[PDB]
C-alpha cells in the first residue's frame, strides 16, 4: 500500500503506541487520584465489642455496639495541592511521552516500511545475481565439459554461486523479517508496498541548523520531557516545603453507640448510671496539626529535593546538550545523504553506462552474455545503494522532524507523495 | 569438555542464573508475605504514662502503667485475598522469568562455547596465515637480497606480515576473551573443548513456521511472562475494586492497666473512687469499616488499573507481535544458515580443490611453496566460515528453541552429540 | 586545547557528572533522613470539636477545644538504627556510583577527544583522496577529451570521485559530530585540539594481569559497588530481623483541653461536674510494643531478604566474574592495540616508501602525478589507522584504568603529556 494506509493501520493498531496511549490515559486518570483527597472522605464504620475484665475490673463487661459514619476533608494542606500540581505536571510529562510515541511510530513505520522496499529491491538484486553467477557457473561448467577451465574454476564458481544462494536466501529471509518488522508495527502481512517515485523525488537542501535548533528547543520531546521533569522536580521541592506547613483537616464523625453492660458488678444498685446505655454522637469540628521539629526530616527532604532538583536540572542540560547533538546529527546525516545520493545516483550512471556498453558490446559480440549479466548485477548493486540512499534520505528527514519534534502526519505525507506505484513482497 | 559438563558446571555455578533462582525463591517467599496478613497479628504492647495537669486539671496526675496484648485478624477484606492472588501470579511471572534464565543459560553457554571453538579455529587459521604470509615476507626479503623486488615490496610484505601479527594476537586475545566469556558463564578456565564432529552433523530442515508459532504461543517465555503480566494487572483492577468492598477485621486486645494517682486532688475524701486503681480489660469483637465515598479515589484506582490493564493488554500484543518476529527470525535464520553452510561447505570444496591443485602443483613445480601456503590459508579461511556456519546453525537451533520455549537439556544434548573429540585452548 | 583544559572544562561542566554529583549529594543528604527519626518528633496539634448527641446522648453537646504539643522519640528500635546503617551503605554505594562517573567522564572525554583527532585526520585523509581521485577524474576526463578511455571509464571515475564526496562530506559531518560529542561532554565548540606528539609517545608493555586483577578487586567500581550492594542487602536482612525486636518509643504529649458544654442536659443541677471544664494535661512516659506473631510476616521478610541477599551475593559474583572478564578484556585489547600499532606503523613505512617511490618515480618520470596522489592517499590511509591505533592504545590504557578504578587525572596526564601541538577542527 501507500505509506499512509500503512501508517493509518499502524496508528490504530500499534501495541507500542496503544500502551503509551493507555499510560497517557492512566496518567491523566492519575490526576483524579491526586485531586481526590481534596474531595471528602466519607466512610461507614461499625463495631461489635465485648470488654472482659479479669481483675478489679472484672464484673464490668459490656457489649458496646457502635456504628459510625466518618467524613474527613483536606481543609488546608498544601502538600495535596502540590501533589495535585505534581501529578498534573507528571501527566504533562506523560502526554509528551505520548507525543514522542506518535513520532516514534511515524519514524519506525517508515523505517520498517522502507526496510521492506530495501529488502524487496535486494531480492530484485540478488535474483539478478543468481541469473548471473549461476550463468557464470553454467558456463564455467560448460567450459570444463569442453576443457577450458580447471576443476578449481568450477568448484570455485559453484562456491561463488552458492554464496549467491546464501545471500539470496538471506534476501528472501530479510524480506520476511522486514515484513514482520512491518507487521510488528502495523498489524498485517502486506502483499504489495508502494515503491519510490524517482520523478517526484528531489534532493532538497534542509533548513540551516541555527534555525533548526531554536525550533528544536520549542518542540523536541526528549528536551520537552526533560523540561517538564525539571518542572516536576521543582515542585518536589515545594512538596517537601509543605511538611513545614501545617495540616488542617476537618472532623466529621457521626453515629450510634449502644453500650449494654454484663457481669457481676452489673448486679447492684446501678445508681442511675448502670443501664443499657443506648447513645449516639456526632463530632464535628476541625483537626489542626503543625509539624514543628521532626528532627529536620522535613528540612532533609527539602535539602534532598533541592539536590534532586539539581539532579533533575542536569537532566535538562543532559538532554539540552543531547538535543544539540541529536539535531546536528540528523542535519549532518541528511547532508551526508544528499551527497550520498549524488554519489549513488552517479554510480547508477556508471553501472548504467557500463551495462549498456555490454548490451551493445554483446549485440556486436565483443563481450559475452555473462559479462552482460555480471554488469546487470553491477547495475542492481547501484540501484540498491541508490534506493537505500534514497530511503535513508527520506528516513533522515523524519529523523530531523522527530529530533525537531515537528514530526506529524504531514511530513509523512511528503514521504507518501513520493510513493506512487506498488511493488510486491512475494518471492518468485 | 563436552558441552554438557560445560553446561552442568554452568547450571550449578552461573551468577546470572542463581540470582534469578534466588529471586524465584524470593518471589515464592513473597507469597508468604501476602498470605501473612490473613494470618493473625499477635503483638504485645506496654505503656508507662505519667499525666501532668497544670490547670483546673492539676492535682489529677497518675502513673498509668498499662500492658496489653493485641491480636487482630483479616476477617473480611478482599484486597488481601487479591494481594494473595496477585502475588501468586506475580510469582507465577517470576517463575517464568526464571524459566527464561534456564534457557538463557543454555543458549549463552552454547553461544560462548561455540565462540571458543570459533576463536580456537581462527587461531588455527591465523597461524596458518602466519606460516603463509611470513613465507611471503621471507621470500620477498630473499628476493630483495638478490634483487627481484623493490624496497616497497619488502616493506609492504612486512606490513602484510605485521597485519597477520595484528590478527594472530587478536586471535589469541579473542581466544582468552572467549575462554573468559565461558568462565563468566560456567566458572573455570577450560583447557580443552570438544570440537565439532563433521561426520555426525546434519543439515536438518526445520519444522514449518505455522507449526512452530502455534507451539511457540503455548510455550514461549517472553510471551508467557507477558500473558502473566496481563494476568497480573487484570487482578490489579480487582484489587482496586476492593477499595469499594468493606474491611471487616477482628478486635482482640487484652491486658492489664494499673492507674495509680498522684497530686493535690488525690488528697481528699477519695469518694471510693480515688484509689490506686489496678485494672485489666479484654476487648473482643469485630471491626467493620466501609469506605463509602473517598472522593472517587477508589473509582480512580479502578479507572487507573483499567487503563493500566490495557497497557498490560498491549504488552501482551507487544510481545505477541514480538514473539512472531522473534520466531520467524530464528526460523529464517536457520533456513539461511543451512544455505550458509552449503555455501561454505562448497567453499571448502573450492579451497580443498585449490589446495590440492597446489600440492600437486608444487610437487611437480609449477606453483611455489608460498602460493601453496597462501592457498593453505585460503583453505582455513573456508574452514572458519564453514565451522562458524556450523556453529551458527547449531546456535540458531537454540535461538529457535529458546524462542519456542522448548529449550531444555535435550536440545543441548543434540548439540553435545555432535561435539565428540576435544581440542585445546592454549596458544602454541 | 590540551586534553586537561578539555577535561577541566569537562570536570566542571559535565551534565552527566553533575547529575551524579547531585545524587551523591542526595544519598549523603538521605542519611540525614535516616538519622532523623532517631532525633525527636516535636509537632503542634490543635482541635476544635463539637459533639452532637441525637439520642439518649442528646443534650450533652460540647465545644471541646483542645490544643496539644506532641513529642516522640525513638528510644529503642533497632530497625531505624539499621535503616541508618542501610542508608549509609547505600550512600557508600552512591559514592562509588559517583566514583565511576569521575572515570566515566575521564574516559569519555578522552574517547570523544581522540575521536575528534580521528575525525580531524580523516578530514586530512579524505581531502587528500579528493586531491587524488579528482585528479583521477580530471585526467580520465582528459583522456576522454582526447580519446584514450570509453565513457564507462569516465562515468565510473566520476562515481569514484563522487564517492569521495560521499566520504569527505561525512568526514566533515563526523568532524562536527565529534566536536559535538565533545561539546556534549565538555561544553563548547573547540577550535583547535592538541594532536598526538609521535616523538614522545611510546608503546609501553602493560603490567601483568595477575597483578592487575588483584589491584582491580581492591579498586574497581563495578565490583566495589557490587560489594556494597552485598553489604547493603546483608543489612536488609538485619532490618527485617528488627521486626522481631520490640519498638520502645517515648510519649511526650502536653497541652490544653477546654471543654465547654451546650444543650438540654446542660440545664440541671450540674453536680459540681457540669461546668465549663477548662483543663490541660501533660502525658510523659514510654510506649513499648513487641510484635509476637505477625502471621510470619517478619520471618518471611527475613526469609525474603535472605534470598534477596543471595541474589545480591550472586550480583557480587555476577560482577566479580564480570571484572575478571573486563580487566582481561582491556589488557587483551591493549596487547592487541600495541601489535595493531606495530602493524599500522609498519603500514606507514610501506606507504611512506610507496609514496617516496612515486616522488622519486615522478621526478624521473616513470609514474604520473595521479599515481603520486593515489599513493599519497595510500599514505594517509596508513596515517589514520596508525593514529587510530595510536588513539586506541591510549584509550585502552584508560579502559584498563577505568576497569581498574585507578583512573584519575594522573593517567589523564600521561595521555596529555603526549598531546603537544594543536590542530584545528575547521573544514577548509
Amino acid at each position: 500500500e501507500n505509506l499512509m494506509q500503512v501508517y493509518q493501520q499502524a496508528r490504530l493498531s500499534n501495541p507500542e503506541l496503544r500502551k503509551s496511549a493507555a499510560d497517557r490515559d492512566a496518567a491523566f486518570e492519575k490526576i483524579n487520584e491526586a485531586r481526590s483527597p481534596l474531595l471528602p472522605q466519607l466512610g461507614l464504620g461499625a463495631d461489635y465489642t465485648y470488654s472482659n475484665g479479669y481483675r478489679d475490673a472484672n464484673g464490668i463487661n459490656s457489649n458496646a455496639t457502635s456504628a459510625s459514619l466518618q467524613l474527613t476533608q483536606s481543609i488546608f494542606d498544601m502538600s495535596k495541592w502540590r501533589a495535585l500540581t505534581l501529578q498534573e505536571k507528571a501527566a504533562g510529562i506523560q502526554d509528551v511521552t505520548y507525543q514522542t510515541d506518535q513520532q516514534t511510530l511515524i519514524l519506525n513505520t517508515a523505517t520498517a516500511y522502507f526496510n521492506v522496499l530495501n529488502a524487496i529491491d535486494v531480492l530484485s538484486y540478488t535474483q539478478a545475481q543468481k541469473e548471473a553467477i549461476y550463468r557464470q557457473l553454467d558456463q564455467t561448467t560448460q567450459r570444463f565439459n569442453v576443457g577450458l577451465v580447471a576443476i578449481t574454476d568450477v568448484q570455485n564458481a559453484r562456491a561463488q554461486y552458492d554464496t549467491v544462494l546464501a545471500n539470496e536466501v538471506t534476501a528472501r529471509n530479510n524480506l520476511d523479517n522486514a515484513v514482520e518488522q512491518l507487521r510488528q508495527i502495523t498489524g498485517n502481512y502486506y502483499p504489495e508496498l508502494a515503491a519510490l517515485n524517482v520523478e517526484n523525488f528531489k534532493t532538497d537542501k534542509p533548513q540551516p541548523v541555527n534555525a533548526l535548533l531554536k525550533e528544536a528547543e520549542k518542540r523536541n520531546l526528549s528536551l520537552l520531557q526533560a523540561r517538564l521533569s525539571q518542572d516536576l522536580a521543582r515542585e518536589q521541592i515545594r512538596q517537601a516545603q509543605d511538611g513545614h506547613l501545617p495540616t488542617l483537616d476537618l472532623t466529621a464523625s457521626t453515629g450510634i453507640s449502644d453500650t449494654s453492660y454484663s457481669g457481676s458488678k452489673t448486679r447492684g444498685a446501678a445508681g442511675t448510671q448502670y443501664d443499657d446505655s443506648n447513645m449516639g454522637q456526632n463530632k464535628v469540628g476541625l483537626s489542626f496539626s503543625l509539624p514543628i521539629y521532626q528532627g529536620g526530616m522535613v528540612n532533609s527532604q527539602v535539602k534532598q529535593a533541592q539536590y534532586n532538583f539539581v539532579g533533575a536540572s542536569e537532566q535538562l542540560e543532559s538532554a539540552h546538550r543531547s538535543v544539540v547533538q541529536t539535531v546536528r546529527s540528523s542535519f549532518n546525516n541528511i547532508n551526508a545523504s544528499i551527497s550520498s545520493i549524488n554519489a549513488y545516483k552517479q554510480a547508477v550512471v556508471s553501472a548504467q553506462s557500463s551495462l549498456d556498453a555490454m548490451e551493445a558490446g554483446y549485440s556486436v559480440g565483443t563481450r559475452t552474455i555473462v559479462d552482460v549479466l555480471d554488469a546487470t548485477t553491477t547495475l542492481y548493486n547501484a540501484k540498491q545503494e541508490l534506493a537505500n540512499a534514497r530511503y535513508n534520505y527520506l528516513i533522515n528527514q523524519l529523523n530531523i522532524k522527530s529530533a525537531l519534534g515537528t514530526l506529524n502526519e504531514q511530513d509523512l505525507l511528503a514521504l507518501n507523495n513520493a510513493l506512487s506505484k506498488p511493488v510486491s513482497t512475494n518471492p518468485e
